[PDB]
């Protein structure tokens, strides 16, 4: 095929976090979305590719708790910094920035990095808000911790953890929208109301469908102005039948039309700058089938946001044959 | 703060099947009780009746099924039920077979003149005696409860002291998708309101649930009985039980009702009815219908999908 | 009172996978005449076509594989169900692989030149014999049936007897999802209209069914054949099939689909195809995929998801 509707520039990094939670595995979530065919899919869409490999992350030997709960601080906090620098590179070279999880720990590194397009706005598909702050955790995992980091309005509600004083936290309340949240903490439930911090919660999406749902994003976020879009995927926010292999499924989550449509929209903004696809993590699957099911989901996901469609379309046809 | 009365109903003589007498231990071993604690619930646990038996109970007319004792089961389940009302709770009833709605409606309507019911089925369950081609009674309670039905409706042995309670313009249907000719007849001569699976696909649930309470307390506050059986979701999620149809409920959408059901703020009894375990082909299956079954009952006092249940009042601060 | 002719038509030469000749006795074991029975349907089953086996049909163009054996069961089809028409009864042809829509359609059109088709499925089947990659004729029945595309079509051995009959203004597709580069190109070339599964996600089903009837019987009525390929639901309902496209049809959105085809009351013909019970990993996969193939059937002449299908005007008295 040598004709595309788009063509698109992608970098592809792949981030084995793991040190943001306590389950084993989703370090191989990189290796599994890669073995799906990831790259030969978006070869297949016409796009450039810049492949960053897969980082290496080192953990601090020292690495001690903070407050008795805070697990790995220095090594999520140390290994985000590297990822900031790898994502604000291939932005600035003007890559579309995907980058592998992991666990969504790496969020912090990832938006933070982007951020080096001050301007840009997220979009958070999960079934959790991941919003709490090192003091309303109860669990001590920073994949649930990560956007309290990043929110300007939050920054007197967060202690500064070791290995986290390079964060500057770069987006405001009104630049984020989540989509997808049916697992929310009451800590967490109380910064999304008092923050007025916009969602669309699985029962706004059963009330308004998933259309209304996306253009409504669109105009909290780039309704004034156009904005480069960070789309902050995790896997769980689809429905555990569909995405078996991951950390905290949640039972009600999003269909795989409702999960392609999102992605489709953002797609068709022409503005995606930087995509995360976290949590698989293949170890968690009861099987094969249902492991290759969550990385081709994956991949699915990835794939929508740089122009796959239902209708197809993306790959451009220029004549028919004549006999 | 909700006050909740839970009474186990292990009775299975409405249907043929064996096993949905083991509903009631089912969801109680799926957590219910530390679900509805964990959102504040000031309990009463009744525990499970012991239906008194009926030894000589053959079959009637050679159609009705077992009609002296379930007649017989539904008294007693609508003296504790009037207890638990006239005691200020919130009554949840978990059955055992549909039948059961015969003695918890009429065990409410004691207390509440104006009561309304949200039945939630795959099935009206509103054959009467003389229309029913199975004789199985879970298929008929309605049509004992029913005002307009009254002269349609003969006098069966253990049946004599039911008085109807409610008026047609009183009970909404969600989610129906296997009726008899009989039933439809009755539904669409007696104007009964119903939201068929098709109602669903074409309105959505939020519009099915709006027209619901539109139609029940538009005009006044109503106490509100919600009459669930478990196979008003599709048998994917719901599997054991006794009628399955497919092409049901999804979860979003079970707990979609359960939620604005809850946000009435007018929940005064609910059923949840069919469970029945030995119905599942593996353990997990039966475990997860039971899962399901308190999912229901914790979103109708409370449980949200966002996390607003328990108040938070002050992050702490570095 | 719907006069329905029940065909088994057990192609599986329009594609390479075996075990899809097997789908016309699935549907049957399936209970499909008990069902169409008690529907009030006037039965006529031509039981399962014997078509006459070509020992020599090599490949066209060293792709097109079967190319003979396709056309000529296709030609042989074709005139059993225009003799099954012209007997007055709604054609009902069980699959066998799409291919068989050249037949179906053809024989239909020869009495119903102003017939118009809903074609229910995951694929646009409109690949020319020079546009498919895999050389499978089911991939390609619209290519040969379409007015518009007859200059773009080679003339294949086997194949002449086919007049271009379908428009492009007469042919809407439901549920697509799978569209190879020069189908797309096709369908937004010559103007044919579609509904795909991110058109579905958008306006819902209910809003589908109506601007699909305004499209077609939009300016006048007209005979509809209801071309229906099993694998446009998603394929944990529909799993006993060749071509699985993950994100398809509800069972609820497919039987919208033929609830509003039957409440037309033009439906003249139907094509149930590509239920291929060897492809099943289980004994309930194959019967699940049977068991949906009766529901869409079914649906397509009466059965409701309310029970309305039967005349009931009086209730029995006590
Ligand atoms: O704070 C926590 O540990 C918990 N809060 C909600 C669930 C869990 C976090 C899940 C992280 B993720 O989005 O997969
Ligand atoms: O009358 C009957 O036996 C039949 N009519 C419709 C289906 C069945 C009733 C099923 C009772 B239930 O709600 O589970
Ligand atoms: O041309 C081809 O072989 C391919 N194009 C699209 C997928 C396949 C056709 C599937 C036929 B069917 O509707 O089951
Ligand atoms: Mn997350
Ligand atoms: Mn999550
Ligand atoms: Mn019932
Ligand atoms: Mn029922
Ligand atoms: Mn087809
Ligand atoms: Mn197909």
């Amino acid at each position: 095929n040598l004709y595309f509707q788009s063509v698109h520039s992608v970098a592809v990094i792949g981030a084995p976090f793991s040190q943001g939670q306590k389950r084993k595995g989703v370090e191989h979530g990189p290796a599994a979305i890669r073995e799906a065919g990831l790259m030969k899919r978006l070869s297949s869409l016409g796009c450039h590719l810049k492949d960053f490999g897969d980082l290496s992350f080192t953990p601090v030997p020292k690495d001690d708790l903070y407050n008795n709960l805070i697990v790995n601080p220095r090594s999520v906090g140390l290994a985000n910094q590297e990822l900031a620098e790898v994502v604000s590179r291939a932005v600035s070279d003007g890559y579309s920035c995907v980058t592998l999880g992991g666990d969504h720990s790496l969020a912090i590194g990832t938006i933070s990095g982007h951020a080096r397009c001050p301007d840009l706005c997220v979009v958070w598909v999960d079934a959790h808000a991941d919003i709490n702050t090192p003091l309303t955790t109860s669990s001590g995992n920073l994949h649930g911790q990560p956007v309290s980091f990043l929110l300007r309005e939050l920054q007197d509600k967060v202690p500064q953890l070791p290995g986290f004083s390079w964060i500057k936290p770069c987006i405001s309340s009104a630049s984020i929208v989540y989509i997808g949240l049916r697992d929310v903490d009451p800590p967490e439930h109380f910064i999304l109301k008092n923050y007025d911090i916009q969602y669309f919660s699985m029962r706004d999406i059963d009330r308004l469908g998933i259309q209304k749902v996306m253009e409504r994003t669109f105009d909290l976020l780039i309704g004034k102005r156009q904005r480069p879009i960070h789309l902050s995927f995790d896997i769980d926010a689809f429905d555990p039948t569909l995405a078996p292999a991951t950390g905290t499924p949640v039972v009600g989550g999003l269909t795989y039309r409702e999960g392609m449509y999102i992605a489709e929209e953002i797609h068709n903004t022409g503005l995606l700058s930087a995509l995360d696809l976290v949590e698989v993590n293949p170890q968690l699957a009861t099987s094969e089938e249902e492991a290759k099911t969550t990385a081709n989901l994956a991949v699915d996901v990835i794939a929508s946001s740089f122009g796959q469609t239902r209708e197809g379309g993306h790959i451009v046809y220029d004549q028919l044959p004549t006999p």
